[PDB]
């Protein structure tokens, strides 16, 4: 009864459903980001709409941490599926997060790793578990694994193949997860990514994203709502 | 007036950290902020770490806490403009991401949704920097600086930047992130960095050889600029 859960989403459509569910909501506007406070099923939450990309997410994650001091962070939104058994709508939960577009290999850093940072960032084990519990209880299809981020919308061709080559175990790709993980790592705050698949990152990813965002928002949202419930009670 | 200064590597901010008097260190979000005076001018120097997220994070803490009036981003860079040479100075007219790509939806290459395609550095700050470059007889170039989370070492990487930004004068890894954050906070900025390599196949070796040189030059520039900004 005194846990505050931070939730971060990039686009308005990706956070709109959850924003409308917040009881006693209030709006805080800062650094070009918006933070909704209130409760979601009796649980105190702080929902930030960050904007797209690594820097936007970092700026927002920093404002959320520094200002709302949430206990854990859940990054939601959509993603391009890379793992074979993923279909539009299915859930992906992060085990870990890595930048697919960071490269200081010229200095002997592991591909994806930035100097001063670990090669990848680990999601909180308990958060991952509660998320798997929800996945099982809602009976949805999900895959747990490495999620990779970059400042590009993958659309097949070279972009896609480079990622597949460098991160064969990557189960999905998007644009904010690793930045949020990087910031939480610095603030020593537990995180977990729970996203719904909107496309498969090929030549059709753009059209698929357009046709299925409502579906990904709904599916990811249901999971987040359920995860907050699960986390604060069980 | 308080001038905020951001640099990535310790080696890149240590000379400046040393001259700060009435010095205090604040440790937060895994970044260090050194507040005090640099030759009579109030400053806040942040060692951010390498890359866009590291810089965005550091910049946000700096702005949201020390509330500087302007931001000076320093450090080094890979020369792209034909006349640049190790030690030379590049000044930002503007900064753009060379690795952001959401063109699949119609944004300009390098542009992220919700942001202008590029971020303009402050005219006054640019003018002051040019006056210092002139007063110190330094060889410098002004123009577009492109940032990315990759160290450029010729080959395909360099080719991609030549192709999307034939006009870029230099490449590095934090500038646009800092510009982006200053944008959201309405804080003017300017980038002043020294060339440590020319981003070719030997950039790694050259970065290694001229580490110190870069640090000294960029530092000298920053001290002069701070001074000019605060006392004419
Ligand atoms: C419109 S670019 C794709 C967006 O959806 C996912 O959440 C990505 O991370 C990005 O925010
Ligand atoms: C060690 S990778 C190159 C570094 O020097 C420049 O300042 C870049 O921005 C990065 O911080
Ligand atoms: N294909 C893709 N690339 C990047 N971010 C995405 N988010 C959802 N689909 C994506
Ligand atoms: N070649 C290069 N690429 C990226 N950042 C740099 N900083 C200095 N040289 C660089």
């Amino acid at each position: 009864f005194s846990m505050k859960i931070g939730i971060i989403g990039a686009m308005e459509e990706q956070v709109t459903l959850l924003r409308d569910k917040i009881e006693n909501r209030q709006t805080i506007s800062l650094g070009g980001c918006e933070i909704y406070t209130g409760q979601l099923n009796g649980t105190e939450v702080a929902l930030l709409k960050s904007g797209i990309g690594k820097v936007a997410a970092a700026l927002g994650a920093t404002l959320l941490l520094e200002h709302c001091k949430p206990d854990v962070i859940i990054n939601t939104g959509s993603a391009g599926g890379l793992a074979p058994t993923l279909k539009v709508g299915d859930i992906v939960v992060s085990d870990e997060a890595r930048y697919h577009d960071a490269d200081v290999t010229a200095f002997g850093y592991e591909y994806g790793q930035l100097p001063g940072c670990p090669a990848g960032f680990k999601a909180d084990d308990k958060l991952i578990a509660a998320a798997e519990a929800c996945i099982a209880e809602l009976n949805l299809n999900a895959v747990r694994g490495l999620i990779v981020s970059g400042d590009a919308f993958i659309n097949g061709s070279v972009g896609l193949a480079k990622i597949r080559h460098n991160f064969p175990q990557a189960i999905a790709v998007e644009m904010e997860a690793t930045a949020i993980a990087h910031v939480c790592h610095n603030f020593n705050v537990p995180f977990v990514v729970v996203r719904a698949i909107s496309d498969v990152a090929d030549q059709q990813s753009h059209l698929s994203f357009d046709e299925f965002l409502a579906v990904a928002a709904k599916q990811s949202s249901l999971m987040v709502e359920s995860l907050v419930q699960k986390l604060a009670h069980g």
